């Protein structure tokens, strides 16, 4: 049968909160972070709580074959695909205590609270930590979750090397979490619960990201070859000055993303001058572009925008400028009906709600790709409110419950 | 009664010169008080001697040629420039000011001509800073800039002082730097593109500019460069961009004598999905006045504290070297724009764009330089460096006076 969502069935947000804390003592650094980077004793002892917890709430626990740990609430549908709860429990070398795991443990409190309440689901729900969403000691980022979905084959994945030389699958086996079936399956929808990453929901007060996908991506390499004269012998009018060259080049970069407002986005992260001294002028200098937009027409609208811009700048200056595309990646819907379930939850609250992209990456961009995905942010100062980890969690309950159907209470 | 120097001579000379220390680019590595530079210095101290000068060294390795004159008492008047290089100097780079005055000597000797005060021809030690900080130690030392013994404790990057190189060098001589000096002239490459473009033969330098050496940065909030929305973002390498383009507007409102380089520069602790938070730069900015590159200091002060305020983030400005302008002078200068007039050769007055010994000699004696064009810049044309030999000679000739010929 169907959900209610003016029931407004809620969590208990002090018991998350207390799940958040013990987790956030699993590998915790001097400066008061979380270190369990993937397959490592930390991050198998984190694997080890959440599994733990998950058995006590009476659900049953496996990782496939590529370390991605996976808790089962069945559903009185026997033959009925998961509605899936995913994030990660791994960290960056130096990760804050909410990202990632917010979102593991906002399912486990899910399940906590449809046990309280007598919940049984018509399909069946599963909470997953995927393995290696950081990127970090592995590569790629979002390893598991592409591993699951197809995108990296598992015998590339298990062959990937940290730092150390030590291969992916050797971590698996020492953190003895290589289970033996092969990654993949039916899902009927994913969602994922997680901190924004950004300043939007604090600065305009709103506890729900009615999250609608993520951007789409290019990074280039530019290039201003100039000539690398005296800085005292040359006088201006004979100058072919690269870095002037490229600061007007980023103005005119501001200037385009300005006219791609509000979706538009570009950073110039690394720059240098090559080869440099104070009293040469500059005859080589390099900086990177990210651009994004919510549409990949756009966002290459704008990257041939700034070749033209740059191209000009360059004829006017007497330089030459080079820009090489060296990673590109395609914006990436989120579901409608599950990202509408999202919002109506949040509406039947009254939690203060916006739709907003995702500006980074996530496993569930790599679930969208292949099945009805949705995401729950919730604003972050790293750290997240108590009263926002709770509300977050009232909405990624409902909205699952919604997908799920509720057969018995 | 103009007198001409043997320009082929003066070009040998200096192709022999640049055998020692060749570099397999075809540059020259001379570095203070190697091997190399001995061997240099050894091979110029023999052209003098061959043409009938003393040669000796002072406390500090300068290395001195001498022709009496018929004047016992005067002081002298001083040719100088350096033999020693960069890593990977170029071929007329201080050389060619120092081979300009031997042949200066031997045109001279040809002539049988008796100056009035002496001659003396010099090649400072350590002009270029490069193995030894300071650049311009040796002449430095000659005017007190610097004290000696500071000087000689001064390492290079094996921690081998000064005085022990100049003992491995067989160059330390006894006698304390300085004495007097009637003038001092020194020929050199123009190390820019001016007198070339303009066709003109003869640079009639006019001294050094006043230049400061400013340290910038700008501090804004690193935050990741696809969930942060471009109003929330204070992005300090985007203010940088702007804070450079102010400095091309404030210079352009002191064109021409006003000039100013960003010759480094980076966002640091960088990452390509991170909006730069922390952008250091560096200004160099010159003028022929210290008044003036002052006033642009601190204009730049003002336009990029407005771009920061605009944009919300903070800029700190600092300088780490002033050095004044220095004019040379009046007299001297003169006689080398006589000399070019003298001849006919197109002739126009210059500031010094880079330092040289002459900087240094020009605050306690009267000095002048003689600039020649560089090709299309380290290499000159051989006719450029007969020209600016002639001039050389009149001029020094004016101010030692003839005796007897
Ligand atoms: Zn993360
Ligand atoms: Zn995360
Ligand atoms: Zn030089
Ligand atoms: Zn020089």
């Amino acid at each position: 049968h169907h959900h209610h969502m003016k029931d407004l069935l809620e969590i208990d947000g002090a018991r998350l909160w207390r799940s958040l804390a013990d987790m956030a003592r699993i590998g915790a650094t001097p400066r008061g972070g979380v270190r369990r980077l993937a397959l490592t004793d930390d991050d198998r002892r984190g694997r080890d709580l959440f599994a733990q917890w998950c058995r006590d709430a009476g659900m049953t626990v496996s990782v496939d074959a590529v370390g991605n740990l996976f808790a089962r609430r069945d559903g009185a549908d026997a033959q009925a695909a998961p509605v899936l709860i995913g994030s990660h429990l791994d960290t960056q070398p130096e990760g804050g205590r909410f990202d990632g795991v917010y979102g593991v443990l906002a399912g486990l409190e899910v399940v906590r609270t449809l046990n309280d309440a007598g919940i049984v689901t018509d399909k069946p729900l599963e909470i997953v930590s995927w393995t290696n969403e950081e990127g970090a000691r592995f590569a790629p980022a979002m390893l598991g979750s592409a591993v699951f979905t197809g995108a990296l084959p598992l015998d590339d994945a298990l062959a990937r090397q940290d730092a150390e030389g030590i291969t992916l699958g050797a971590a698996l086996d020492a953190c003895g979490c290589r289970g033996t079936r092969a990654p993949g399956g039916a899902v009927d929808a994913y969602f994922e619960a997680h901190i924004e990453q950004g300043p939007v929901l604090e600065a305009n007060g709103t506890t729900i990201g009615i999250v609608t996908g993520g951007q789409a991506i290019r990074w280039l390499d530019v290039r201003v070859t100039g000539v690398a004269a005296h800085a005292g012998t040359t006088p201006m009018p004979y100058r072919k000055d690269a870095y002037f060259a490229s600061a007007q080049m980023a103005l005119e970069l501001e200037r385009i993303v300005a006219g791609h407002a509000p979706r538009g986005l570009a950073t110039i992260g690394q720059a240098g001058i090559r080869n440099a001294s104070r009293n040469t002028i500059a005859g080589d200098v390099t900086f990177t572009v990210d651009l994004r937009h919510h549409d990949d027409a756009q966002v290459d609208a704008m990257e041939r925008a700034l070749r033209d811009a740059c191209a000009r700048v360059a004829a006017a200056r007497g330089v030459q400028v080079a820009i090489d595309t060296c990673w590109r990646s395609p914006a990436t819907p989120f579901d409608r009906g599950c990202v509408e379930l999202v919002a109506r939850a949040a509406e039947a609250f009254g939690y203060t709600n916006e739709r907003i992209v995702s500006g980074a990456g996530h496993d569930a961009i790599l679930l969208a790709r292949r099945v009805p995905t949705a995401m729950v942010f919730i604003p972050c100062v790293e750290d997240a409110l108590p009263d926002d980890v709770t509300r977050g969690t009232n909405v990624l309950l409902n909205a699952v419950l919604a997908r799920a159907g509720v057969a018995t209470r």
